C-alpha cells in the first residue's frame, strides 16, 4: 500500500530474457503456423471467430518497439497464440498438434528461465 514497498525482483534482465526465448521459439521446427499472420482475407471464418489474433512476428515486433509492460503480458501473447490455435484447429492436426508442442516448449522455458 502507499509508503509500504514489497520486495521486487531484478527486471533489468527482462527484455534480454524474453528475446532470447522468443528467438528459440521462432526457430523451433513446429514454429511455422505460427511465425506469421492468419491471413484473415484467405482464411474462412478466422476473422469472425478469433476476436484477438495474435503470431510471433507480431509479438517479436511489440518486443521491439516497448509494447510490453512487463514479462506477464509479453507471456500472455504468447500463450494466446497457442489458445488460438487450440480454438480453431483440432487437436489431431499438423498445426494442432504443433501448438501442443509449442506451448509446453514455451512453458517449460519460462519456468527454466524465470522460475528456474
Ligand atoms: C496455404 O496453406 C497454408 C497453411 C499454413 C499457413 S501458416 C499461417 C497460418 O495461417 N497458421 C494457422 C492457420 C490456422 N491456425 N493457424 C495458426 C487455421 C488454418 C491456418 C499458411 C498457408
Amino acid at each position: 500500500s502507499m509508503s509500504v514497498k514489497k520486495p521486487k525482483r531484478d527486471d533489468s534482465k527482462d527484455l534480454a530474457l524474453c528475446s532470447m526465448i522468443l528467438t528459440e521459439m521462432e526457430t523451433h521446427e513446429d514454429a511455422w503456423p505460427f511465425l506469421l499472420p492468419v491471413n484473415l482475407k484467405l482464411v474462412p471464418g478466422y476473422k469472425k471467430v478469433i476476436k484477438k489474433p495474435m503470431d510471433f512476428s507480431t509479438i517479436r515486433e511489440k518486443l521491439s518497439s516497448g509494447q510490453y509492460p512487463n514479462l506477464e503480458t509479453f507471456a500472455l501473447d504468447v500463450r494466446l497464440v497457442f489458445d488460438n490455435c487450440e480454438t480453431f484447429n483440432e487437436d489431431d492436426s499438423d498445426i494442432g498438434r504443433a501448438g501442443h508442442n509449442m506451448r509446453k516448449y514455451f512453458e517449460k522455458k519460462w519456468t527454466d528461465t524465470f522460475k528456474v
